[PDB]
């Protein structure tokens, strides 16, 4: 039962340890390719190389290439191995020629949807079951909920993201809390899924382990949107293929709630700032929130009772001001990191990433007490 | 019979399409990227966007994903699909990769080898035959050849290039051959290996049509590594699941004498030049030889033999001469470009490639004649 396990947990740590050495010897490649950023939320203005999800996700596959023939060392899981991979592969790669071209928003969307196409294509010639508990057949509405699952996860990491380790680390958990829940149903029941599941979460964990030691704080590093598309895919496809889509979910429970939060700015009837990460007080040295100001007079019908609706709830901070431009509204950025800034005060860095990363496994140890009681 | 293969032409028709509306869409993000290079042979320093072989081989991806559920509406073929499409799909990842972050001259074996993974694994679970005919069973060594054939041919495309339409149009000739070479073998005997190729073949022909259709001279596209490294994985990936690589090798015949032609220069025996185009003189305005001028003293003990039998076997065109900096050996640049305009003199761009071109489907009309008499 755990002979392949084994396997995978051999080539996962050795997928560790080339994750650490070749991360920094690739340094000089990305810079010199104009992949790389400043650290927004820090004095030093150096650029820190960007993209690095594309080390840590390279590994990962050529990891699962050489893994492949042990699990079968059948075709209905094999073809399950190999199609996940597809999408996920594609997925890296659509990701990182984003991080590289820097795509209209348009394909934040359509990409993910590209690569999703080999785990539906799967899921159909294996004849997946199209209906869901909620008795419902939704049938070709259930291959457009696949699709959109990776399209969600992807930029639902992608969005809960801008501080030294966030988005490394929120997946580190995501992963650390599936391998938890796969190993708990590895016991009976539906275990070919799990053992399934493991296959491409183990190997995710440490690539990512691998990643977050040159990420995290003070990162010497940043993961890229290619790290947020592969992440989102990989959990996608394992959620996708391994049945547990619904309990996968709320293991991102930070994540959507960051989503929904963040709505009013996303569909633009807020204004929404490119950077939506919080200021650094030079003279505190910790992060502070960030804010959106604009011309009230400019402002939408909808836009005004949402913002309205929001501070009366006590999670925006609206401020009003009245220069010789007009009168503007200074309004909080609606972010998670920006609604722990506001309830809490201003946070060093450190701690702030390390208090969305204790809230992410809050959020899973809720799921697990849902769950089993 | 036909009727995924209608499908399948259907969906590349759609793709040449796509192809020649997404190249100029996308140009913009390219240049943008610094993903672009001058015409070398040209005398407009310009600059046109490289690595177009990229959205041909995105188009290429996304096409044969939405074709993967009409071949099984088994599973046989079906892991030799969606194994054949990883190791591509990971070939167009890596390749970009190298194309963005121009890694050192070792990835260029490394890569290839990377993603012909999923190949051999396929073949190893389908239970592939490991014995060849002259009958010996090479076993592990036979996978060591199905790695080194994609090296081989990824290279062998990008090491006959530089002259505007080459690397696509000799690529275009090579799947037209293994198409015509299919639909005979479709008659009968072996079958389900040519309805395969077939698969691969025509979305390859036609996505590269429209590649060709901007990169034609004169180029306005410019189709970078991810294309060399996409074709020759393509190929091999036909190939090897097909079981047709030693007639497919016979097509590429062109690639193998540049091959052998360049080794001295590869090697380094014989000084090689980063670019061994050939020159263009502004004045008549043909491709003209090029030439790799070196210290004669600095050449190694080996070198000066083959330098002297290529030499007295009508292949190089030495040139001695002796300035006050020391006595220099200025020999022409080993490539079958170079020995076309050795034997017919001076000739025009769209012309040379026209000739090699010719010359690539010569080749494949002799093969065709050596295998049905
Ligand atoms: C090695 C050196 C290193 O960097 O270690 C750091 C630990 O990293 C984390 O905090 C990273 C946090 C790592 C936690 C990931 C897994 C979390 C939970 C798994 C269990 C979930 C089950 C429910 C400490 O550095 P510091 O700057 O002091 O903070
Ligand atoms: C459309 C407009 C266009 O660009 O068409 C050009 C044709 O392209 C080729 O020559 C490209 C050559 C295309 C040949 C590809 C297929 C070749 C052979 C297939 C059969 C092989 C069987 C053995 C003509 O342009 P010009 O500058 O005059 O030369
Ligand atoms: C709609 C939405 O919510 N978009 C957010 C998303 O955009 P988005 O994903 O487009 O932004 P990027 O992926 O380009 O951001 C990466 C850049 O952010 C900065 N950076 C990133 C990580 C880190 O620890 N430190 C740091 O300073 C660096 O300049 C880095 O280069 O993520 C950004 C931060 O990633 C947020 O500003 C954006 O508001
Ligand atoms: C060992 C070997 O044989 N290496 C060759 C290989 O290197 P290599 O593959 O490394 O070179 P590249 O792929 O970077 O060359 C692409 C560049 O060549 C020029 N270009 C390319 C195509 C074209 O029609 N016109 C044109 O001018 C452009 O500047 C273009 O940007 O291919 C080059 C041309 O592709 C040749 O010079 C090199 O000698
Ligand atoms: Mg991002
Ligand atoms: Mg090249």
């Amino acid at each position: 039962l755990p002979m392949p396990l084994l396997i995978n947990l051999i080539v996962s740590l050795l997928g560790f340890v080339a994750t650490v050495t070749l991360i920094p010897a690739f340094r000089g490649h990305f810079i010199a390719a104009r992949l790389c950023g400043q650290d927004l939320n820090k004095t030093s203005r150096q650029q820190i190389p960007e993209s690095q999800g594309v080390i840590s996700g390279a590994v990962f596959l050529i990891i699962l290439f050489c893994f492949i023939p042990f699990p079968f060392l059948p075709h209905h899981e094999f073809v399950a191995l190999i199609g996940a991979l597809l999408a996920i592969c594609c997925m890296i790669f659509l990701g990182f020629a984003d991080d590289v071209l820097n795509l209209r928003w348009r394909h934040k969307l359509l990409l993910p949807t590209a690569a999703s196409l080999p785990l539906l294509m799967v899921y159909f010639t294996n004849f997946g079951n199209t209906t869901i508990v909620v008795h419902l057949d939704l049938g070709i509405l259930y291959y457009v909920y696949m699709g959109l699952l990776a399209v969600f996860c992807t930029n639902a990491i992608n969005i809960l993201a801008g501080i030294n380790g966030l988005e490394a680390g929120q997946s580190l958990v995501i992963s650390a809390s599936i391998i938890v829940f796969n190993l708990v149903e590895l016991e009976g029941d539906c275990r070919d899924d799990h053992v399934f599941s493991l296959y491409f979460m183990i190997p995710f964990f440490f690539t990512t382990l691998g990643l977050l030691y040159h990420n995290w704080y003070p990162s010497r590093v940043f993961v890229g949107d290619t790290f947020c598309y592969f992440a989102g895919m990989t959990f996608a496809g394992v959620g996708i293929l391994g049945h547990f889509s619904k309990t996968m979910l709320l293991f991102f429970m930070p994540q959507v709630f960051n989503f929904l939060y963040s709505l009013p700015q996303l569909l633009h009837i807020i204004p929404c700032p490119r950077h939506r990460i919080p200021r650094l007080n030079i003279k505190t040295g910790k992060l502070e929130m960030s804010y959106s100001k604009f011309k009230t007079k400019s402002l939408s019908f909808l836009g005004t009772f949402i913002l309205k609706v929001a501070e009366s709830l006590q999670l925006v901070t609206v401020h009003q001001s009245e220069t010789e431009d007009g009168e503007f509204t200074e309004c909080n950025n609606m972010t998670l990191i920006n609604l722990l800034l506001k309830v809490l005060g201003p946070i060093h860095e450190r701690n702030l990433t390390l208090l969305l990363l204790l809230l992410q496994i809050l959020g899973s140890a809720i799921t697990f007490s849902i769950r089993y009681q």
